[PDB]
């Protein structure tokens, strides 16, 4: 029942009747706590001009199911790999996109790949969630659902 | 630095070199707790085709601050109206789009507006967190982001 108005490289728009759909690829997300610290990463993000702290995440690419995703997701943003456990998923958004984000729990972190140089394309982050919470109630810090996400799973069920 | 490919009702298509920008307005979403049970709401939604749980939310409206939004929420989807905290914001999807959630915990609720005959355009779906969580995980019903906020958040800060 869609038209297509643009079909792009992460999105597609289209019209529904009167609702404006933003077809967008799943993505997954991964919570990662060592020694009291998740793990974020930062990145300049154009569409907000800013770059919120973020958990790893990514979109889910052609053969990839959740899992296989978020383990190169991992290993692409921070070097690391782990044993990952499904959690949960949500739609970002469901009153304009499909983008559904699949989010995983990762333990026993090992470095498998170098950090390069002094490269912060791709920011590693690793804070406490209870002081990323104080920076961004202190209005310091902007989030992302995926970075709010660690953030209150940790506080429900990892302290 | 943005070209526009699409002007719409909540939405813009931008083009910023690379990179494909939805512009849309910000929205709000409300976390309330009454006898155990959370305060979700669900709508068919066409971008997903299915009615994922979500908590009352939506857009700020021209003249709002995001307080005022969730106040004119709470009361258009469930009825309700209650004393209101600001508690955080995410940015529901940065890496496409600028949609900037503003949530509130509401506390003191009372039915200030009644629910007509048995309309569920909106329906309001009153249901423990953990049995919420749980239907999750049994694949019974979808989250929004809003939804799995509130839920993570009461088992965090509201038990």
């Amino acid at each position: 029942e869609r038209t297509y108005l643009y079909r792009g490289r992460i999105l597609n728009l289209a019209l529904e009747g009167r609702y404006e759909i933003v077809e967008h690829k799943p993505a997954v997300a991964v919570i990662a706590l060592r020694e009291g610290r998740m793990l974020f990463v930062r990145q300049m993000r154009p569409a907000v001009g800013l770059a919120p702290l973020e958990i790893p995440a990514g979109l889910i690419e052609p053969g990839e199911d959740p899992l296989e995703a978020a383990r190169r997701e991992l290993a692409e943003e921070t070097g690391l790999s782990g044993d990952l456990t499904y959690l949960f998923s949500y739609f970002v958004s469901p009153g304009f996109t499909d983008e559904k984000t699949h989010v995983f729990l990762a333990e026993n972190l090992k470095e498998v790949e170098a950090h390069p140089d002094e490269d912060e394309a791709i920011e590693v982050v690793w804070m406490r969630p209870e002081e990323a919470l104080e920076r961004h109630q202190r209005g310091e810090v902007e989030f992302s659902a995926t970075g709010l996400v660690g953030v209150l799973y940790y506080h429900a069920f990892l302290r």
